[PDB]
């Protein structure tokens, strides 16, 4: 049962199917009198570890087959000739079978990175003319696309396996190997924790663990001359695949009671999409003036609900693309929402997405469909997904009929209170105490309506000047923004 | 005359068109003075049932041909050897006729499953140099780009006929001796229903079928040791008579549809404002019908498509309706197919060409067809001059009455006694104005609220919609 990380339920199923029509001994088969499979297949994404699978699989099929590899050229030589090969090493197999065929002869042939006459040619040996039973043949390749249809059909190859990345509990479990075999030996780092490790690791493909592990090991070697594991999750990684601190620069300060009650109906909002079993899609806009704090707002939303796929929409990277592609890109990251049975999306800047432009006014039409129908359109039964938009302009959003598509409209304003303002600059904290009363003392007597974003740039855009100056810029550019 | 479930008239033309000129004895070729066809072609889609049909057919041309069998790789043997095999059994057929070339032998050989030398090789072969004639090779294929050019022109296969799609009646005969094997055995799956199974796959080739049964032995094995509910989730209420109202009225349609010749087509055209139910009124309304062929078609089916490619999608689908001898179709969102936005106006001029014009048109005579559309804008729509085009307009109200209200909030059930009770003394003798399914969201937005917060974030919602 060792040693494999993770893929137990997918090994229980492929292992039962190829391996247990085998095993029955030996009334069973003919019982069932259905011919034993020919070959399996494993196809996954590159550092997957498929190689040490398949050898130990082999192994645990036969005592020895024993096992034969080819190599990934295979045709190699001119003159005949490679074909010939192909027909051969299939060829000892056959021998041994027209030799023993009844019982009880097996043997493993496996062929890595799997036109002309090859084709033909093992097409031809693994299945038909007659028999070429007893024998099984695993290809392993990094993409199912690129390899011939004729393979895939039903018989010579019926079965086709996927491997996905490993899971979290997965990746604990190839980690856990290799952190297991250096906790049998007494050397380890204390404040390494495969729990810790796990959690930090969603993404990586096998391969990026033990090279990881590696790696640290590596900078253990370089101490000696969190730890080292942390240092590589620091660096190593690579891993070649959500940031919401790329979203969410500046914190959900608590300046104001309008935060807490936009957050707060962003609870209500999460808890109605829990069930919503009557209402399949959920709808949400944030209207707001500009620099609002709007789409901080709506990455915090999306973070608190911690639904198992939530996946940022992005204007920045739309920029420069053809509108069709703007749209096939948007309606991409649309089908990647479906899988998730619950699922929350963020459409940001909305105005700037459609490319909305205030003469004209001028806009873009097909991402203005993909938006509009995508409310309208229904997500499997079963699947659910909440829908946020951020939106500088309300007036013609409402006017587009985008605001009759949106199921809820929230308004995140701008403080129109000199007191919450002096909060909010208690919550930053920037400028010193002193300074903290004497804008107090100003604030009182007059209105103050600027934007968050625009808030954070006038604070710091105030504070290099030097301290005799800070007061009386900040209250002057305040009085300029006003 | 057997056996083919339907599929009679493709085979009477293509029997009478190979077979006949042939069969008549014997003056008739002569005075005709019209050479014998070389070969006839069949291009069909998997699941089709195709083997028996060619057995049929070859079976049908002579008491005995004696039926020839191609090999599916045809070629194999590169190194002389392949090419000698093609040449050859052509070459026995001509040896025959040679032998008594005037009068009377024909050869029947097919090859399943469909280049260099070989494509020259097989044509010569075919046609040329000199006769080559009284003998007869059919083709059946899966897709029909795949195949040579050389070959469609009128001459070595001058006709090439293409079977319609295939008929779950033979997947069901093919999965039928696998499922009689097992009911044949003792062992048998209670839960596998050939009903069931036939209704559930349509796309699959034969091959799939003997595939998935190895499957299901495999999964026994390992114990021993086009939506009608998708697209209306809800299903539908009836608070009020304008509302049975639609659906008695759209039925007259669909049975004034069927039953005369004298109209060809009917329009219809519900007229609601959003966020009306209406779109599934209609659906329900297509479902009632129980027409042969019907078809929903949905715009995010379309989504992102450039204005040609949905135009291509609406001639697909409507092109589908006409092979059928009746159909009913419905359209759905009407507006966003011609992506209409009220600043502008912005619209897809070629979109509404295409609807409109093909609204006006009839499917080929012996054929009728009924076109169900939803609209958002009616005076939109009358504005384009659309609305003239479709042959009746019938129109679809959100709730007026607190009544209309206490009814709907009822038939749902989802409030208590006590909330329709405190919800009814709150409305009633008032005046309401919301569509369906935004209530249904409203309920859903007071459920979220404690037991005894329901009743007023309900109507402050309803404070809001008005
Ligand atoms: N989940 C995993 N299980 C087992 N081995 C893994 C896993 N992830 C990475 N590996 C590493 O990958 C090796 C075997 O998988 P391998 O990388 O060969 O898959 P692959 O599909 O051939 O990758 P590539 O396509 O990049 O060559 C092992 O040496 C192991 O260290
Ligand atoms: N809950 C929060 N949400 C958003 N921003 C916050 C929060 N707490 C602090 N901030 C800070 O407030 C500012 C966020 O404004 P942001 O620019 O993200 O809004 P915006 O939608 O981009 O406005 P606009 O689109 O009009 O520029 C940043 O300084 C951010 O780091
Ligand atoms: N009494 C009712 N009549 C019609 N539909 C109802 C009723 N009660 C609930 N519904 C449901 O309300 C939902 C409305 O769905 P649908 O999108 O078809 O409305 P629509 O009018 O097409 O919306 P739109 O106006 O945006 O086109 C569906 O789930 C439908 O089954």
């Amino acid at each position: 049962k060792m040693g494999i990380g993770g893929l137990d339920k997918e090994f229980s199923d492929i292992f039962r199917r190829a391996f247990a029509s085998r095993v029955f001994p030996p009334e069973i088969v003919e019982q069932m009198g259905c011919k034993h499979v020919k070959g399996i297949l494993l196809y996954g994404p590159p550092g997957c570890g498929k190689t040490l699978l398949a050898r130990q699989i082999g192994k645990m099929l036969n005592a020895r087959e024993p096992k034969v590899v080819n190599g990934p050229e295979i045709l190699n030589k001119y003159v005949g000739e490679s074909e010939a090969n192909i027909r051969k090493l299939f060829a000892d197999a056959e021998e041994e079978q027209r030799r023993l065929g009844a019982n009880s002869g097996l043997h493993i042939i496996i062929f890595d990175e799997i036109h002309d006459t090859v084709v033909n040619q093992l097409l031809s040996k693994i299945d038909g003319v007659e028999q070429l039973n007893n024998i099984l043949v695993i290809g392993m390749t990094n993409r199912p696309d690129l390899i011939d249809e004729a393979l895939l059909r039903p018989g010579r190859l019926e079965v086709k396996m996927e491997i996905g990345l490993p899971d979290e509990k997965g990746r604990l479990q190839i980690l856990h190997i290799h952190t297991a075999r250096m906790r049998g030996h007494q050397l380890l780092s204390a404040d390494v924790d495969i729990k810790e490790l796990a959690v930090e690791t969603k993404n990586f493909s096998g391969a990026e663990l033990e090279g990881l592990v590696r790696a640290a090991q590596s900078t253990a070697m370089n101490r000696h001359i969190d730890f080292l594991a942390s240092l590589e999750n620091d660096i190593k990684p690579a891993f070649g695949t959500e940031d919401y601190a790329s979203y969410i620069m500046n914190g959900i300060i608590k300046w104001g009671d309008p935060v807490t009650r936009v957050l707060d109906d962003g609870e209500l909002l999460v808890q109605q999409t829990k069930n919503s079993d009557r209402t399949p899609l959920v709808s949400v806009l944030l209207e707001g003036p500009p620099h609002s704090g709007k789409t901080a707002l709506a990455a915090k939303i999306a973070e608190e609900s911690n639904f198992p796929f939530i996946k940022i929409c992005s204007p920045d990277k739309m920029i420069g693309f053809s509108e069709t592609a703007k749209c096939q890109a948007m309606k991409k990251i649309f089908d990647d929402a479906y899988k998730s049975q619950l699922s929350c999306v963020v459409v940001d800047d909305i105005e700037r997405l459609l490319d909305y432009v205030p003469i004209g006014p001028r806009f873009s039409n097909l991402v203005l469909q993909a938006l509009l129908v995508l409310l309208k359109k229904a997500p499997p039964q079963g699947r659910k997904l909440l829908i946020i938009g951020t939106t500088s302009r309300k007036d013609v959003l409402q006017e587009m009929e985008m605001l009759n598509a949106f199921s809820t409209t929230i308004h995140v304003p701008n403080i129109a209170t000199g007191e919450q303002l002096l909060e909010a600059l208690e919550l930053l904290g920037n400028f010193k105490d002193k300074e903290r009363t004497t804008i107090a003392q100003q604030v009182k007597g007059k209105k103050v309506w600027i934007g968050i974003k625009k808030l954070l740039m006038l604070i710091e855009m105030s504070l290099q000047m030097d301290p005799e100056y800070r007061v009386r810029k900040f209250l002057a550019l305040l009085r300029e923004e006003g």
